[PDB]
DNA sequence: CGTAATTAATTAATTG
DNA sequence: AATTAATTAATTA
């Protein structure tokens, strides 16, 4: 086996290696590392470097990276270009590593922790670590084994040991519900005293030093404890073992009175599991505490436990010591599931970076062209500075608010690549510009062409056609990759609705599940066999299937998000590669490319329909256009559809057969007129939305743009077993939006697309009686504490303060006093209340941490003046009578006249 | 130190 | 109430 890098680090003018050698060992090394940078040079001067310009330069190697950094600041106030790769470590993992890396990840030391710490007199905050640490559990990847670290004694009390036995134990039976499969993997680990368990904990940090560290909130808890607990212990330098290389760095963040720090370890690729999830998940959540999030990953039950959270250990011990271990374990369930660390190295790898780095696209982008282009004996030109400015971006189209029957949809495959891909656009495939015709003159195809040798763009920009350029053809390989793992994606999904169709009536027969691959879709053959399968044995397929287009989905989601920031990534000034030409240059084409294409589909289907100027394509955003299907059913008459599935089936072939190729047609032809490189505007049909045949169902309605709801049968090839709601900016897909009323709504438009009006009144009344019956978290508003520093006038709403700072703002004066409350963190995510007038808090609402039931001492006062009728009001009427209103529909029917 | 476009619910102020 | 403008938080792409 090839060899491979796990951390990479700098100190001095020297580069701190860990790797895995060629036979498969674990080894750190101390390189004297001598960077190369670059310069311009005369014209008559025989060399092979040139810049990416095409402009010769010279080499200048250099004794130490010192010597490297300080030639940097000579360059500047000289005036000149200082070229060449000034992030050095990124210079060294190139050129020990000249190939494509193949990495081992059971070789890769990945680890993730958790801690427990007791305290009586607040949170407890890791800047000062004034109290102990009496639990510590540390999973390793190499080894499969949970090493629990329980303290028994402390000034907080003196507890019995945890019981393997009753940890295993259902909780319904007295036990902790440890699950069975990691029980044989627990290493228990007691200690007398404080410092003889730290001492050991090292030992094994020693022994087995991370490579990847995670965990939940580890960053901002967990790693700055450890560090500061073990500094007010053993000292600064003997806390610094932390790093495998000693050397650790200190960030404090402001803050007026309160103190966060995080601590950064040299020698380990920390990715702390919260933030890979917010960056790659896809998901804004109400809340970020475990809790919330393994009951939404994995349905799990809550841990549940009595008294506040710094008594805990005092009486049950047990479970303390039990949760803890559970945690470290959630967060290890997520990651077999969500299959992030997988992605980070995937990604962190291709790129040759840190792996920490993956959370930075730029940093990410920036390695990739670099060695892209060091390989061809390119020069990367130097890193500027530049003003923030606003450029022009997606077009979005203004749809008639109203009910739409038939419509189909029509996307662009990865758009925003394809037309970096297209036109050719990179830095340096520029060649000049042209005089711009106002944008509706390319889209009614009647202005001049723009160039007939170069490749164009409506925000007049010329691209050379000749050779390809480094961007363009970078972004093909990931895209390439991207593409490979959708079509995973994508069957694991068809396969899925194979499962439920087919659970429509399943067989009490004693069977097991067929191993299959479920990337690839069932044959005819394995199809027909699940059609005689056990209920028991369905179930279990349909878990494979979907856990399966869940690790596709994140492959393919995340590769994605991945291209589609380098195309953001030229709108942002620290981008080596920022340049709004070329920014404009894509959005502007995409502006175009998706109303020339209004213009061709309206153009089609009144020549199909032997009509004169009608409209069929309705709304539109970015990259896709919805077209009405209406006179299409109409023309063939909704008498003679057998079922539901049978004018599906006839959409589908319609739009498959007589629209994508006048699609193509047009696309091709736009091509011509911008004389592009390649033609890559692929536009495949995409959701088939309606009502049941013969149903009082609406199909779909739009309330204006960015906000809509579809009656979707079939999604890109996967026709569902059961049709599926498609609702995109309405109030069930905003995480502010209580989940009780989430799931209203959705019901509501569900009754809406599928049912008719009489079914929307029915369910109204139905919730409207059983709203002040249900659990105020449900019912409870979420949204984001930022500026509660600003607004703050030593208490009390200052001038122009919104509804939830308010709301915060009211929290802080109950809880003056208390100190078994949990405090409001700045950027963290609160629920919202509305009080009524008249109330013991003095305001008009109240604001607490999400996740957490609202403390003892207020909850009864809370629930004791909550306004219901004002709460239903905003969250649940007036969005709905947005709705109805857009539909031309009536919730509760009227009761005058 | 990936992006823009767009919404709805706020509030402070003015509708003689 | 009902307009507008200004601000915040959240979407869709
Ligand atoms: N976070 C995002 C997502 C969207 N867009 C741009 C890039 C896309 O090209 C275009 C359309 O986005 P889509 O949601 O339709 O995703 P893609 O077209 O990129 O991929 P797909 O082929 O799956 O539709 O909008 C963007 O700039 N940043
Ligand atoms: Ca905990
Ligand atoms: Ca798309
Ligand atoms: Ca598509
Ligand atoms: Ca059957
Ligand atoms: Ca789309």
């Amino acid at each position: 086996m090839k060899e491979f890098y796990l951390t990479v680090e700098q100190i001095g003018d020297s580069i701190f290696e860990r790797y895995i050698d060629s036979n498969g060992r674990e080894r750190t090394r101390e390189v004297e590392y001598k960077p190369s940078l670059f310069a311009h040079c005369p014209e008559s001067q025989a060399t092979k470097y040139f810049d990416i310009y095409g402009k010769p330069c010279t080499r200048k190697l250099f004794a130490n990276m010192r010597d490297a950094s300080q030639w940097i600041k000579r360059m500047e106030d000289i005036g000149l270009e200082a070229l060449g790769m000034d992030d050095f470590k990124l210079a060294y993992l190139s050129d020990t590593y000249n190939y494509e890396i193949k990495y081992d990840h059971t070789k890769i030391r990945v680890a993730n922790f958790d801690i427990e710490v007791t305290s009586p007199d607040g949170f407890p905050e890791p800047s000062q670590a004034k109290h102990p640490i009496d639990a510590i559990t540390h999973y390793d990847s190499i080894d499969d084994r949970f090493y629990v670290f329980d303290l028994l004694n402390s000034p907080y009390g003196n507890v019995e040991e945890w019981s393997i036995e009753i940890a295993a134990k259902l909780q319904e039976q007295g036990g902790d519900e440890v699950p069975s499969e990691i029980i044989d993997k627990i290493i228990y680990m007691p200690f007398d005293n404080e410092k003889e368990l730290l001492m050991e904990y090292l030992n094994f940090w020693q022994q087995k030093t991370p490579v990847i560290l995670t965990g939940w909130n580890v960053e901002s808890f967990a790693i700055p404890y450890v560090y500061n607990r073990i500094k007010n212990i053993f000292g600064e330098s003997t806390a610094k073992r932390l790093s495998p290389h000693r050397k650790t760095r200190v960030k404090v963040i402001e803050n007026m009175y309160g103190s966060r720090e995080i601590i950064t370890l040299f020698g380990i690729s920390v990715l702390d599991y919260i933030d890979l999830y917010k960056k790659f998940s896809f998901t804004n959540q109400p809340s970020y505490s475990l809790d919330y999030i393994s009951e939404f990953e994995l349905n799990v039950g809550k841990l549940k436990y009595d008294g506040p959270i710094s008594k805990l250990r005092e009486s049950n011990h047990q479970r303390y010591i039990s949760y803890n271990i559970i945690a470290v374990y959630r967060v290890l369930q997520i990651d077999a599931k969500r299959q992030f660390i997988n992605l980070s190295l995937d990604m962190g790898y291709y790129a040759k970076i840190q792996i920490q780095s993956v959370f930075s696209p730029i940093k990410t982008w920036d390695a990739i062209i670099f060695n892209s282009l060091k390989e061809q004996n390119k020069v990367i030109p130097q890193g500027r500075s530049h003003p923030v400015q606003p450029y022009p971006g997606a077009f979005v189209k203004e749809p008639i608010p109203n009910r739409y029957k038939y419509v189909m949809s029509f996307d662009l495959t990865s758009l925003y690549p394809s037309i970096i891909r297209q036109v050719n656009i990179s830095p340096e495939t520029i060649a000049g510009t042209f005089k711009v015709a106002p944008l509706h003159d390319y889209i009614n195809a009647v202005a001049e062409r723009p160039s007939d040798v170069y490749s164009c763009s409506p925000n007049g920009m010329m691209y050379y056609k000749d050779r390809d350029g480094v961007v363009p053809t970078e972004i093909t390989k990931v895209f390439n990759q991207r593409k490979e793992h959708k079509g995973y994606m994508l069957a694991a999904q068809r396969n899925g609705e194979i499962i439920k169709e087919a659970l429509h009536n399943p067989n009490l027969s004693v069977d097991e599940p067929l191993d299959v691959d479920y990337r690839f879709d069932f044959s005819d053959e394995i199809k027909e066999k699940i059609k005689k399968l056990s209920a028991k044995s369905l179930n279990e397929m349909l878990f494979r299937a979907q856990r399966t287009e869940v690790a596709g989905m994140t492959a393919q989601i995340n590769r994605k998000l991945l291209i589609n920031s380098l195309a953001g990534a030229l709108g942002n000034v620290w981008f080596r590669y920022y340049d709004l030409r070329n920014a404009t240059a894509i959005t502007t084409f995409g502006q175009m490319a998706l109303q020339w294409i209004e213009r061709k589909v309206n153009e089609y289907l009144n020549e199909v329909c032997g009509t004169e100027g009608e409209a069929f394509v309705l709304y539109g955003d970015t990259d896709s256009i919805y077209v009405s299907a209406d006179k299409i059913i109409d023309k063939v008459g909704e008498s003679k559809f057998r079922d539901t599935n049978h004018w599906v089936d006839f959409l589908d072939k319609f739009a498959r057969e007589r629209m994508e190729p006048a699609i193509d047609r047009g696309f091709r032809e736009m091509c011509e007129y911008m004389n592009n490189k390649q033609h890559l505007m692929f536009m495949d049909r995409e959701a088939i939305a309606g009502p049941p045949l013969g149903s009082k169902g609406i199909g779909g309605f739009w309330t204006g743009k960015k906000r809509y709801a579809l009656n979707v049968w079939d999604m890109e090839g996967t026709r569902y077993a059961e049709p599926k709601l498609k609702i995109m900016g309405l109030e069930t897909q905003k995480s502010s939006t209580p989940k009780a009323v989430q799931k209203a709504l959705k019901e509501c438009i569900r009754r809406m697309l599928q049912e008719g009006e009489e079914s929307l009144q029915e369910y109204f009344k139905e919730f409207e009686k059983e709203f002040r019956q249900l659990n105020y978290i449900s019912i409870a508003s979420v949204s984001s504490a930022n500026n509660i520093a600003k607004y703050d006038v030593g208490g009390f709403p200052g001038p122009k303060c919104p509804f939830h700072i308010r709301g915060i703002l009211t929290y802080n004066r109950a809880i003056k006093g208390n100190i078994d409350a949990p405090q409001v963190v700045e950027g963290e995510k609160v629920y919202v209340l509305p009080l009524r007038e008249g109330n013991p808090f003095g305001d008009k609402c109240i604001a607490w941490p999400s996740g957490t039931e609202i403390t003892d001492l207020i909850k009864d006062d809370v629930l004791h003046w909550m306004d219901y009728t004002v709460l239903l009001e905003k969250t649940f009427i007036k969005p709905l009578e947005g709705f109805t209103s857009a539909a031309k529909l009536d919730y509760e029917k009227k009761a005058s006249l």
